Formats: C-alpha cells, structure tokens, sequence
C-alpha cells in the first residue's frame, strides 16, 4: 500500500479445553483466532513517545527520556503498551534518539478470557521491534510477552502470549508449550466459531482461581476434563467435537465457576450450534460457540433475542 506506515495485526486467543486444570498441571489446549488488534508506529520527530488508544479517544505524551524508567502500573489503559515499549527497548539495548507515535486499534473484547492484552502487546513488541528494523524471533517475542504479564501483574502464565506469538492450536501444560499440526489442526481450520460477550466478568481471576481452589470434588473433575482433551485430539467431526465442549463446560459448572448468563448462552449454542462453553475464567464474560453452518441463521437469530455481543472468528494460520 502506497505511503503505509508499519502496522502489526495480531491475533486474540481462546482457551478451547482445560480453562482451571492448567493451574494445577494438567493441560489447557488455546487457539489463535481473526479477533485482532492493530498497531501502528510512525514517527514525529517531536521527540517524545505518543500513544494513542483510538478506540478510546485517550492519548498519551511521554518524553523519550522517561520510558525506560515509567511504572506502567501508573499509566492505567496504557500500562501494557507502554510495558511492551519499555521492555523492547532494553532488550534490544536501544535508547530512542527519535519520537514515535502509536495507534491502537482492537476488535477483541476485554477480559473475557480472549488475551486482550497479550495482543496489544505481542503487537506492541513487534512495531517497536519492526520500527528499529530490528526483527526478533518467535522465541525472544513470546518471552517479552510473558516478561510484561509478569511485569504488570504480580506472575504470569505464557498462554496467552505464547498462543498469540505462535499462532494456531497449542497444548499447554506446565508452562511449556507443544503446538499442534496434522490432522487436529487441520479440522479446525474447517470449523467455525462465534465469541459470545454474554456478560461484564465482575470478579478478578485471582479471585475466580480462589474459589476453584476450595472445591472438594476439583481433581476429580479436572481428570475428566482431560479425559475430555484425550478425545478431543482424536476428534474427527464438527458433531463430537460439539458435545465434548459442552461436555467441559458442564464440568466448568460443576466447579461453580459458570453463571445463569453463561449456561443460557451454552443451552442455546448446544440447541443451534454443534455445541458450546464459557472460555478463561468464569465470572461471567464470554462463551465460545462451535457453529453448525446448516443453522448458522437460527443460531444468530436467537443469540439476538439475548442481551449479549457477538463476534465471528476462525483458527488464525
């Protein structure tokens, strides 16, 4: 494109299976999706650093004197993004003799368990990587991802990054990573999903985790749950894929995690869709829809009927 200044799309992340277990070593499988966030970089020669969250009308002036040493938890909003720059720049042991400005766009919805903010920033990572003509590799990208979650919030998990930076389905474990090609793989770039915002997450994660930790029956559950993802890497057609993610999120329920929004979000993805569950933590925010092409229609029209936000989105690579 004539003139374009350098933009980063990334993708958003979905947590297909083991939502709580991951927290107690069993596995989790994620999937990139088309949900993204962009981000653009350009120069101003003003030299300061400029943020700007378009979505939000907010903008941020920073000298360039001051990055490396801002408190990101100081800056609200802009706290990742600003993350992401502080890190990028140290890593690549650069100190900005030139002004930048930054646009950020994004289609994902917030903490609905999509990685909101992973995106922002492996998007963040790469423009001021790119910026510097100075590109890094999957490798060094997903562990500054992980370094700024870690860096904002007390610890960290790679999921989200993780996922993101490498795309398409990955099995996740005990903070290591097994992507996943082949036959599984190549079922889901057949599939079609719907992200559905049932409801505003009123309650932290932490939190959430706090409440899975005191249920006698967790273990028990977990194993079947993973029992869920054996069946589920076998898996072959839309209709089993289907019912083993309703299947999960029966047993989200049974962790009391899940709430009457959700659960009425899955009836209706399992009576239209191939089948349904919340995704992430389980204070609400949105449940992931297996789409059965042949009621597509029925599906969206009864979604309408509900209080709830849909978005449409497939395996991203």
């Amino acid at each position: 494109p004539r003139g374009s200044h350098m933009i980063i799309e990334t993708p958003s992340k979905v947590i297909l299976f083991g939502e709580h277990a991951v927290v107690y070593g069993y596995r989790a499988i994620s999937m990139a999706i088309d949900l993204t966030s962009t981000i653009e970089i350009k120069e101003t020669q003003e030299d300061e650093i400029i943020l700007n969250l378009n979505d939000l009308n907010k903008s941020l002036g920073l000298n360039l004197n001051e990055i490396k040493n801002i408190n990101p938890n100081n800056f609200g909003d802009f706290k990742y993004c600003l993350c992401a720059i502080k890190n990028t720049l140290d890593y690549l042991n650069i100190e900005p003799k030139t002004g930048f400005k930054i646009n950020i766009s994004s289609k994902i919805p917030i903490s609905c368990g999509l990685g909101s903010s992973a995106s922002i920033t492996i998007g963040t990572i790469k423009a001021v990587s790119g910026f510097y003509n100075k590109e890094l590799k999957d490798d060094e990208i997903a562990k500054l991802g992980y370094m700024v979650e870690k860096e904002i919030q007390g610890k960290a998990s790679i999921t989200d990054t993780s996922t993101i930076t490498y795309k398409g389905i990955l099995e996740i474990k005990n903070n290591k990573f097994r992507k996943i090609k082949g036959e599984f793989e190549e079922f889901l770039k057949n599939c079609k999903f719907l992200i559905v915002y049932a409801e505003k997450r009123k309650k932290k994660t932490a939190e959430l985790v706090n409440e899975v930790a005191k249920i006698e029956n967790k273990d028990e559950i977990f194993k079947e749950i993973d029992k869920v993802i054996d069946e589920a890497l076998k898996i072959k057609n839309k209709e089993d894929f289907g019912k083993l993610m309703t299947k999960n999120h029966e047993l989200l329920k049974k962790l009391n995690i899940s709430t009457p929004k959700l659960d009425r979000i899955v009836d209706i993805g399992n009576r239209f869709g191939f089948g349904a569950k919340l995704t992430g933590a389980g204070g609400g925010g949105c449940v992931i829809i297996l789409v059965n092409e042949e009621k597509e229609k029925e599906l969206l029209k009864e979604l309408n009927k509900e209080d709830v936000r849909i978005f449409n989105c497939r395996m991203m690579n």
